């Protein structure tokens, strides 16, 4: 049977770092994967989560199976964190939550449930996405269309033609929106802007899927629920996925959830059965490790204020380096503005690159982008910082 | 949309738990679930994994992102476990594994792979057979024969009656196996009868697709090997499945392996791609804990000895509370001879009972067995064993 096979292409994200990594090449800068690095360019594990962790040893005592839908505690958490500590949704028991392995596997749980107990065929996609995102849709059998999203000549949100891309939409079709921190132009709706995607959406019948993967990268744990939540005031169905790799630094332990929101307590809880269905078909029950970390640094006050305080300084470091980039590109010698990236919010930004200028750095230079220009800001230390802004005003 | 939705019916297995857990009756026996159990009642951490877990504790530097494939040290212990120490499918790299959230993981991944990758349409499952085995190949899009295999009358494998059912496997379909301790039976193939099963299968053209979820619960971890490497050994092609959730006590940290060898290098190294293209479009990549424990523990020769013999202990248990059982019931009263149950390997075990005797002990008596009137003896004590052959010699 597997003679015949044809080789997969290249995941456009993880096919770099074979590159860099087996670059062997020295004074190098890498810039692409989406994994948060400090000052002094290590990925460390947070305190808060080494702290959870040697509490874990000292008090488990089985590794037995969790529930399909996990740790109930960490169900309970997602939502306060999601939808605010007394929200509606959750005091009228319209909310349920499944831990999955990751933000993706809360994504193709919600793939595999919608594509086989409903209507839906379609899932509106930003442009440009996640690259991973149309490849998990297309895995449920539904299809990928994509509304339009970025002004590559201003640098923002083109609010017009998205609308105007997005009445194609038919009702009962399923559009996924970024909750923060767009990946990967980092540039983000409006209060009001939301406010207004919230009404086209009641009114025109469709299914909004949040993908939140960053919440605390922009302004806060609670601003950047502001969009979803508005969403979540005026339909009485949605679906979020959401992961703690990055905001926990819990990247390899596969933590995320998938929450539904359903008109009433019967309609979640009978539909929530089917998604368990969804669950226990593909991988049976989730890993407990990191879920559990993340269950006890939120409900421990002393532990969860450490770990807020080390989000927020993740969050000002980001902030401090777009500030450095677009400062010192100005002072190597910059014939070009890039004060729009100081304005954008997360670890990505789209630099104004084209896909030889990025081959060109990579090259004669060593620095590391993905061909589309994305750099993740959140990989520039102030020592790389200036063989960066050399090699893109040589690039320029 | 979730208005219309059917909500889904009781799995076979884990519906019986909320009935005990929530049975307010006090001197029950839950004998259903296919998770060890001590002599105190307790399912306890391996002492070898508090072990491995304290010292990743005390050297783990990052969170950061395993790739598709998981660890590299994980995969090769997961070969030599598997294939052999000298093994030439590992010598001639002919198979490569990935690590997987679980057993059921590496089987849907399988699954994926195949029904996207190949010509397979149909998967050949013994009867009876693990219940979410079916549940999970259908969910790929594939569908679910079922071949013979239990002599109701004379308990044990129904050879002619299994040779019978398999010839109507057409070339180019994938035949199902337990590597060893037969969910829910017990009852294994001999090693000659696998030298048969592994001629008829290279002589037919069939894929087999070992499902090895108790590896050291029959006889050994070498022994319960040697029919995937009978097979092994004619066939160019294979796949293999296996859990480390029973043999390690890590049930809930997700931790299986999904290995697959191709008639070469080239090809299997092709066909991986594919099958890591499947894995990143469901769970990204694998979690992290319980992988990085078993890689410990096997790579350190310290750590493994006291992992063989905490399995050896297990399995000395159940290997003696079978031998309880069939006592106890001739001592306590009984008219039926239960002797097969002391010739049948690893937890599980069927009973001679019917449908209506499980749902009278379970009522009458407050003892907990699958409706299949399948028992996990490692879920029997020296304590519980005499109010339990009481039960069964009253509904006998
Ligand atoms: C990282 C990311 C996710 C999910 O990642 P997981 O590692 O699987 O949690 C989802 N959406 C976007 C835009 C992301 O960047
Ligand atoms: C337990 C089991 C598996 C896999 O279980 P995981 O917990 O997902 O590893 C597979 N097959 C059988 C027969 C089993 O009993």
């Amino acid at each position: 049977m597997f003679e015949n096979i044809t080789a997969a292409p290249a995941d456009p994200i993880l096919g770099l770092a074979d590159l860099f990594r087996a670059d062997e090449r020295p004074g190098k800068i890498n810039l692409g994967i989406g994994v948060y690095k400090d000052e002094t360019g290590k990925t460390p594990v947070l305190t808060s989560v080494k702290k959870a962790e040697q509490y874990l040893l000292e008090n488990e005592t089985t590794k037995n199976y969790l529930g399909i839908d996990g740790i109930p505690e960490f169900g309970r958490c997602t939502q306060e964190l999601l939808f605010g500590k007394g929200s509606a949704l959750i005091n009228d028991k319209r909310a349920r939550t499944a831990q999955t392995p990751g933000g993706t596997g809360a994504l193709r749980v919600a793939a595999d449930f919608l594509a086989k107990n409903t209507s839906v065929k379609r899932v509106w996609v930003s442009n440009p996405s996640w690259p991973n995102h149309k490849s998990v849709f297309n895995s449920a059998g539904l299809e990928v269309r994509e509304y339009a999203y970025y002004d590559a000549e201003n640098h923002t949100l083109d609010f017009d033609a998205l609308i105007n891309s997005l009445n194609e939409a038919q009702a009962g079709d399923v559009v996924l929106f970024h909750g923060s921190c767009h990946n990967p132009t980092g540039i983000d709706p409006t209060l009001e802007q939301w406010q207004t995607l919230a009404q086209l959406s009641v009114e025109k019948g469709w299914l909004p899927l949040f993908d939140f993967a960053y919440q605390g990268f922009a302004r806060g744990l609670e601003e950047d629920a502001e969009g979803l939540r508005a969403f979540a005031a005026m339909h009485k169905e949605l679906i979020v996925a959401s992961s703690y790799s990055k905001n926990f630094g819990l990247y390899n332990e596969r933590v995320g959830a998938c929450t539904l929101v359903a008109a009433d307590s019967e309609t979640v809880d009978r539909a929530f059965s089917q998604m368990k269905a969804a669950i226990r078909a593909n991988y049976s029950n989730p890993p407990a490790h990191g879920a559990s970390v993340v269950a006890t640094i939120l409900s421990n006050d002393a532990l969860r204020a450490i770990w807020e305080q080390e989000l927020t300084d993740m969050r000002q470091r980001i902030q401090r380096m777009r500030q450095l980039f677009v400062n010192t590109l100005q002072e190597k010698g910059a014939n070009r503005d890039f004060s729009f990236i100081i304005k954008q919010n997360g670890m990505f930004s789209f630099s104004g690159l084209t896909k030889e200028q990025v081959l060109r750095l990579r090259e004669e230079f060593g620095v590391y982008a993905v061909a589309s220009g994305r750099v993740n800001v959140a990989g520039m230390t102030p020592d790389n910082m200036a063989p960066l802004c050399e090699a893109i005003v040589a690039v320029l």
